[PDB]
């Protein structure tokens, strides 16, 4: 019932940090439903919802509510902000408290507060795959060569994280052409001059649709470079599974060389042995008998030997 | 011809538990046609129609009949209501009975049954993902380091289960997605405004697609997690394919040292049973032919061995 | 140039069972075009053509052409009536045949065959769907624990039958569908209203497309169905797949046991035979060699294959 | 600079057979743009362009530019009519010379143009699917039973070729059906009526939209019917490739039965060798060591085969 | 905070080289936005951005901005201009200083400059396609009869290649596309025409319809042939992943034979050093039992080779 809330007015100025906020006022002075808070409290689907009076963004680390005098960030209560969460209250401090008076180039609050958050997104999102692209390229070289035990459990860890990635970027830019695609919902966040009693209308959204255009490109070719990497990962997979296959039969044709051997050192050993019974030879007392079955035994062992790796060489033709 | 059934008035009164009713009066006072019926006998196909004076909804667990004042809950006629449906039937009583005059959050009775409605599908749907996903993780760790044999059956089995509730989840998604897709059916719902002889028309629809939305990202969540399990299972299946040919070649290459080994020894074999024939060697009344015999037949067997090695390790480089 | 044809009039009774028709008179009394007769002699694509005064369905074994006094159900001239077509003729006779006169729920002629050819056409696909699917769980239980040489070959068998059977079902469902997205073509299917000189238009065809929206929820279910039973036969084929490989590792670890056990038995052996040669081992006349040998070879034996289990126990881990 | 044209007049009569044209012409007095003839000159897409008062067809082996009273059929400078161009040419004079003055179905010269244009490019898709589809079947056929060798290289010269006929099938009815989704497009071809200050308008093209869905259906048969066997190709491979490992495991096990025999003879013939050393036995005068000894080492084969035996199906079990 | 620029005038006379010019200028005098800038300094996304009166074209080697009487070439401050981009300039100034006076196909400076733009960005795609492609021809033919080691190695870097360029092809062909189906930002381009106080609307856009359309169908064929060299090369694959597992086991049925030999040839030496015992056989004084027992092992060796012969040609029918 309690939620993590900073606040800043329309002077860009911080009034709290830290502070405990009741989700009831959010409906009692916010323009909310009562069925939105569940949004609010957990949810992992970047969206943006657009309101008669304020503007509802949840986007990855950020979740923001913007309306025409002031900004509100809110998170579990329990909890401390972090880097990337301070860096974007300080740019959002930073470029509220501009009081700049330009000529057509002028934006209202809420549009500026909407620039730094897709700002601080778009970052957020460059430097977790500048993050995550790295190790990708060094164990792909790694295995360009010889294919190890780890480097394959390496791979299986990255893969899945790139996965990952790529959909949540593919999550954010879906969730920014929704947005992108509704001509009632632009025109709608006119929120500075739907106070003064002036309504723009469903065909005058120049303005913000020029915003959301460059996040939205930002965002897909983050996209496209993710699904590039995947692909490389699966060519580099596809490829090196028929490189197992391939080196295996080397060792596979090398034992039959083996075989041939030990089957005509079998041979040769069978007639060796064939003359060392206790029997009657009779040629025992010869000065011819011992040379001759020597080489009798090895011309039959050469000519196994040989019809054996005749016999392979036109098998492996 | 008979069906069970559980009826809600226009207090949020229940007056029948698990009556019997006959498809006929459907057709007679609920405004259906008679070709509707065989989908309220059995179909598993979840969907929501709108008709002149009433709303059907099919999903998943749930088969309503919503008008202005009465709620049926109906199913086949050989059965009892289940611990969901009678969670449902006491929240939507509890919702109904309120009896609450707000200001301008205020809902019909179509509306507030619709709510609850959305709501059950969508706790039962998170509750059916939160019991699928434990059991992957686990098997998934397990399989991280050793491949057995029951554990690729168990993967087996939580598969085609991921996958169908995944299907079902994107069915609903998509059953919810029609509805939201169709003017005139949006603006046909408002059945309270019917019976004042009041039209609303196909441009101001604002509080039920604002109703629908919220459940149609709620169950696209859910979608997008199944999806990402799904993938992890995939790139796991994926490697451990690879891993088993790769560790399959650490065996098959010390099969060969054993060859070479074996091979060395029969080689030596050979010669020390040449000399243990009974013939004339010329030799054998001398004092060092057996020293030298045993020599050779050492050296043999070591050279030839030393020049197996010496051919695997030139062929495995 | 003659094809088979049975012939219904205005008022559901049958006045010709297999005749024979021209397909001249189609062009010249039933408002055809030339070059849709070569649609109808030989064409296995699902289609409903909407001319503007008569209708053509080509949906599995149906061929009809309906009008608002006359239906016709043509095929090959050689050739007899199937037991389908023969249910769907006595159907159809049966509905048209009712004269009945209701209130706001009556039908038309075109409009009660339209629906009687929707519900044989869904019957039929409904049981083919029922005939396929029974094998494919037995023989999936059945690889589910061993997996032979016949049984992959059944699986084979089956598994593009099914293919084909969702291919055909999702023709079927993107025919009705096509039809279901055009506002002319749904409303120049009145054809009774266009003889007295009424014409709907393009904003009023409540009647068709409630017909069509129930067969075409029909056919997708089927369709869905048969998705996730070819999802289920492609998990336990990739799951097979790995299984095989898996199991072929026990074999490989246990050969070579087999293969140190003989390797230790040829290494007693030579060390057996070295004394067997007709030479001076200067121990011959002891009465302690014979022991002393046969022990060294025990051990030696003993110690090389505790050598090599232990190798292999350390390459295994 | 120069292009092989055949002409027709309007009268349906040929004036030029393989005459040679200067593009320059074509810009003159054809109504095409400076930019347009790098697509005639060389380009394999199929497309189809609608001119203020030419149509410009490029489909498979047909390349033509239509009028209103003119008909050219161009290619390459150095060429000659193939068969199926001449086949094409004389069914096109034909259709052309009718001279026919019908009522309701009356067409136009360039309608009659188109329609024999699409009829060719039809009749030879046909053609070239029914050459391709036979081979298929018969070489399923011979590798239900066997895999050789040569059998999986005819698998692979024929998927790649009807993938490639699949995709330009695709391609061809991609090109229809971007014709078929232009309205000013449609309202564009009536040439005829251009040549008396009659502009249809974007609101009535009944009889070209007729016309082309036709041969759109067409195309899309033989699209579906390609792709069918495309899925059936897909599933014996995957199939197949199973079997093989299936198979293999036969041999695997075949092989331990004769290691096992191996490891029982061995262990007989070491006892058997140890008593053929030239050592002291004790029991060498005796008349029972013999028949002792034979049925010691018999008794020891016969167990440690029986052991392995035992051993091997505990393991496959 | 510089970018080398070369700079040309409305009369096409180039008055700058590679210029340095600060992003500042960019703002002031021409027409670009705060927010744009960074889109110029790095990006590898191809885009075409439309302003009040400036074009900004950002495609693959080319960096162009676009007025109706200046053009500007941009890239990093320090490079130098390359062989492509001095092409592309000449052709450029060539085109601009025409200064032609035609009649109804006259065009104006900026899509004078447009034209050249995409036809330079077509001409490189097709080159780069027609060097990408020769290698894959020449290693798939000498991948269709052998499979080496390195062959694998080549195809594996050669198809991560094929398939980047193909996915730039596609990218650039979206982008065309992406301009094409905006009616307002085709009636925007007309930047001489708003110089006079005249404004097209978003109904009049036929030529620069005309010139983007066939640059979209020059840049989609690229991509059908990249389409189908990518479909070839993954056929390839997997059918040599078939190939080398059917090769396999031609050698491992080749080792059995070997296995039997080996095991009659140690069958007939176990009966053979049986009788070589110094031991009492009876017979050892006899003239017969030298050839009787030499003649007994050959026949066990000869008969348990058949045995074996015979169960091996059982097992694998
Ligand atoms: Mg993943
Ligand atoms: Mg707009
Ligand atoms: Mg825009
Ligand atoms: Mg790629
Ligand atoms: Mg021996
Ligand atoms: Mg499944
Ligand atoms: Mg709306
Ligand atoms: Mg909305
Ligand atoms: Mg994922
Ligand atoms: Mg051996
Ligand atoms: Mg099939
Ligand atoms: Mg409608
Ligand atoms: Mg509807
Ligand atoms: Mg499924
Ligand atoms: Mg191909
Ligand atoms: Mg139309
Ligand atoms: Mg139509
Ligand atoms: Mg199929
Ligand atoms: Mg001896
Ligand atoms: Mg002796
Ligand atoms: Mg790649
Ligand atoms: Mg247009
Ligand atoms: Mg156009
Ligand atoms: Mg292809």
């Amino acid at each position: 019932p309690r939620l993590r809330c900073t606040e800043v007015d329309g002077n860009g100025n911080v009034i709290m940090v830290d502070g405990e906020l009741k989700k009831s006022e959010l409906i009692a002075k916010y323009g909310l439903l009562p069925r939105d808070l569940r949004k609010i409290d957990s949810s992992n689907l970047p969206h943006i919802l657009v309101r008669p009076s304020a503007i509802l963004i949840n986007l990855l680390h950020l979740k923001v509510l913007i309306k025409h005098d002031r900004v509100l960030l809110f998170d579990v209560y329990g909890s401390t902000s972090s880097y990337p969460q301070s860096a974007f209250m300080y740019d959002l401090q930073g470029k509220l408290q501009q009081k700049q008076t330009g000529g057509a180039n002028s934006l209202p609050y809420e549009f500026r507060a909407l620039e730094a958050v897709l700002m601080s997104v778009t970052a957020e999102l460059e430097a977790d795959f500048e993050a995550v692209r790295d190790p990708v390229i060094r164990i792909l070289s790694e295995l360009e060569d010889d294919i190890d035990r780890e480097k394959l459990r390496i791979l299986l860890v990255l893969s899945k994280r790139v996965s990952t990635f790529e959909q949540k970027a593919k999550l954010v830019r879906d969730a920014i052409e929704e947005l992108l695609e509704a001509d009632d919902d632009l025109a709608a966040m006119y929120l500075t001059e739907k106070t003064h009693d002036l309504y723009r209308g469903e065909d005058d959204h120049t303005e913000v649709e020029l915003l959301l255009e460059s996040y939205h490109k930002l965002c897909d070719e983050v996209v496209q470079e993710a699904s590039n990497l995947v692909s490389s990962i699966r060519n580099t997979e596809e490829i090196i599974r028929a490189i197992l296959d391939a080196n295996r039969n080397s060792l596979m044709l090398l034992d039959l060389k083996f075989s041939i051997g030990t089957l005509g050192l079998a041979m040769g050993t069978f007639l060796a042995g064939l003359y060392g019974m206790n029997l009657e030879n009779f040629i025992e007392e010869t000065n011819w008998g011992f040379g001759a079955i020597t080489g009798l035994s090895t011309l039959l062992s050469l000519v196994v030997c040989w019809y054996g790796l005749a016999k392979l060489r036109k098998v492996q033709r």
